[PDB]
């Protein structure tokens, strides 16, 4: 018995397995072959997670089926704030925060106060009271930290 596993780099590979073999076994065989973590990865068919306890026959995956591998992250809504001089403030964020919440979580890190700070996003500085969610600042987005002293 076969299947295919479309994986990261976007290559298919074979994996020969029973009808008895969990997830977990699956996960197994790609961190063998593609070197990547079980703890990594996210296993999608026929637009289905997989569950590691649970088998093959039990998702009815039958010979030839294509497996998706998606890669796993796990970690708070992240952005970077870059300085003057070039040093990376990494921040937890959620996608409400306005624009004081980040000032103030600023303050709280470097200790600048709020009003001396200046935000400038994708060349736009931005104003408090509008939202993250407002301006597309998205998990990773970098914002660019000028002071008005
Ligand atoms: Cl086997
Ligand atoms: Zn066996
Ligand atoms: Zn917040
Ligand atoms: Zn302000
Ligand atoms: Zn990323």
């Amino acid at each position: 018995m076969q299947i295919f596993v479309k994986t990261l780099t976007g290559k298919t590979i074979t994996l020969e397995v029973e009808p008895s073999d969990t997830i977990e076994n699956v996960k197994a065989k790609i961190q063998d072959k593609e070197g990547i973590p079980p703890d990594q990865q996210r296993l999608i068919f026929a637009g289905k997670q997989l569950e590691d306890g649970r088998t093959l026959s039990d998702y009815n995956i039958q010979k030839e089926s294509t497996l998706h591998l998606v890669l796993r992250l796990r970690g708070g809504m992240q952005i970077f704030v870059k300085t003057l001089t070039g040093k990376t403030i990494t921040l937890e964020v959620e996608p409400s925060d306005t624009i004081e919440n980040v000032k103030a979580k600023i303050q709280d890190k470097e200790g600048i106060p709020p009003d001396q700070q200046r935000l400038i996003f994708a060349g736009k500085q931005l104003e408090d009271g509008r939202t993250l969610s407002d301006y597309n600042i998205q998990k990773e987005s970098t914002l660019h930290l000028v002071l008005r002293l």
